[PDB]
């Protein structure tokens, strides 16, 4: 009986999986899609706020995309509780989050641009969200896709627990590289060989240096740190050890990087064998250490029986050590993928709907 | 600015841990406690619904507790959104949940008696909850205390994911004994000596057979199965391999049972030492197998690399394999304790207040 209006701004397979899960959703609160941008130029919507048929939105009559200023006024004029679903990674759309929040529009998004920018933007979003009639901001899918990381961490902070240590493998592609490369047994597999097979399997982009610089990893560490109380200024304000070797960053094309990368496999082989000599595996981790007053993203060593040393494939994992959890809360699973990301976004949008629908 | 009325029913260490966490809460929703039952005979409440001072409820003028039928009328007469916090294990208040829910009173509790009984009681509670003006029912603290298990599992079922395999260690007591009695090495430590430690170390209660029959384990498995769609009739509808030998069940004293347990110390030694030759570790797990259409609670052999083979003492763990998670979602951490249980109840209460307050 209760209902909310939904505006979907998507592009790729995450948006396609979200619409399909939304169309097949059987829930108490009803969702009515009034705006759906298929690409960066087309959008499906009616002047009378008629429901967009999610079964045939791909062939429905489309118009030019409403600018963010005009989309806000369009959604406000319906006089209904509305949720904005930002299924992109667009920095421009993320810059418009404060305007959406003031106008009473709620946001459910996997985009982490607005949450891993400057600290001022972070404080600005949630201050206007806490204000009267401010929209709700749920962003569980920004860290670990549908894994329950941000939600349980916010409940920890809200009820009075004090977090002292957050460790995590928050990149599916880089988790695959190190789990395939560094185990508890002797191995001769080369760093460049696993990078090249991870690229053609789909874990790394066609140019792997976008994933190997650890910047996307650092954005997720910034989000968890700010939720936990470690108020980081930006993902550039702490140490992020890029996996790209220094003399290979100026190369313009990916083929030149993949051609020169194998000449650094000797340096990685010795480092992996050096840690194996002291009975440890290598892992590319992000750490929020309140005790050490340190936030960092880089390679670390872990004992053979450590939970991180038994990760398989591209599984993500996060370890949350707090005052009430001397032994840390550990959550692991698939941290990426179209369906699991769309699940995290839809779960957030349902929680918002239960709170604002009428 | 917005608020709900709260009626707290409690007893011992969890109730005091919850009241302290609620007294120091800095949340956007206000909680006005209009009824606080300290013991089974004394309660603090006023004719005018005056708020109970949470820092002085112990040294306040107390009245006789209101019977359940009359407590419901007292709470509904205020015409305010109300949450009942049931910090007990009492079976009479659990039986009254349908009356609480139909009256519009929401419930947040760690008491699993209402959720681990007959299947007709389970459907009745959530049908009256789903009905118009029905109270919300949040019970995350029933399985794994404050660990995020029921929440995430409800979400993926709600968004259309198909569960196919749930495994879990759900007893801190039984997790301890099986961790310090079955490893990848080789141990002559016998079954009685491990139990004798927890016999008087607070892990096991006065009568060790209470935490060895696996019935509390079976209660939590029943809850997870019903959430995921395996509608179990009762915890006595599937196999529960009690660790208490049958000839020892007839004894009336826990000390007399423990002294004749070493008769089977060599039988478990045979069980333990043999599984090691198979490169397997013995763990006491609960399983919800949708493919085999079977629920069970008992001993099972697990590999050395399996996550269940390296648990930190009494840490609980749950594994959820679904259509979207071929590699299962795994959540582990402390599954018991007054502060972490109270946190699970408080986080649920906050989620309820976010949905009903005005």
């Amino acid at each position: 009986s209760k209902s909310v209006n939904v505006a979907i701004i998507g592009a790729g397979v995450v948006s396609s999986a979200f619409i399909n899960q939304l169309a097949n959703l059987k829930a108490p609160v009803a969702f009515k899609v009034v705006y759906l941008a298929r690409s960066s130029k087309e959008a499906v919507f009616s002047k009378d706020y008629s429901a967009v048929d999610l079964k045939n939105y791909k062939t429905a009559p489309a118009q030019a995309v409403l600018p963010l200023d005009e989309l806000t006024s369009y959604l406000t004029a319906a006089k209904r509780p509305t949720i904005l679903v930002d299924n992109t990674s667009n920095s421009s759309i993320a810059d418009f989050y404060p305007k959406f929040v003031e106008a009473g529009i709620s946001i459910a998004t996997p985009n982490k641009k607005a949450f891993s920018s400057d600290l001022a933007t972070w404080n600005d979003i949630f201050k206007k969200s806490a204000a009267a009639n401010g929209g709700l901001v749920y962003h569980e899918a920004t860290v670990g896709a549908g894994l329950p990381i941000i939600g349980p961490l916010r409940d920890l902070v809200l009820t009075g627990d004090k977090v002292e240590k957050i460790e995590g493998i928050l990149s599916g592609s880089l988790s695959y590289v190190f789990n395939t490369l560094s185990t508890s047994e002797k191995s001769d597999k080369k760093f460049s060989d696993v990078v090249k097979v991870a690229k053609d399997l789909g874990y790394l982009e066609r140019d792997p240096r976008d994933d190997l610089n650890g910047m996307d990893f650092a954005r997720k560490v910034t989000i968890l740190a700010r939720i936990a109380g470690f108020e980081v200024e930006s993902p550039n304000s702490f140490a992020v050890d890029s996996l790209v070797p220094q003399p290979l960053e100026s190369l313009a094309t990916g083929a030149e990087f993949l051609e020169k990368l194998p000449e650094y496999d000797n340096d990685f082989q010795k480092r992996k064998d050096d840690a194996l000599a002291e009975n440890k595996v290598l892992r590319y981790v992000g750490q929020v250490d309140f005790k050490a007053n340190k936030v960092s993203v880089g390679i670390a060593k872990y004992d053979f029986d450590h939970p991180f040393a038994s990760l398989k494939g591209s599984d993500n994992v996060v370890s949350i050590k707090t005052e009430r959890y001397p032994n840390p809360l550990i959550i692991q699973g698939a941290g990426a993928g179209a369906e699991v990301t769309a699940h995290g976004v839809l779960a957030d949008a349902i929680k918002i709907a239960e709170r604002i629908a009428n």
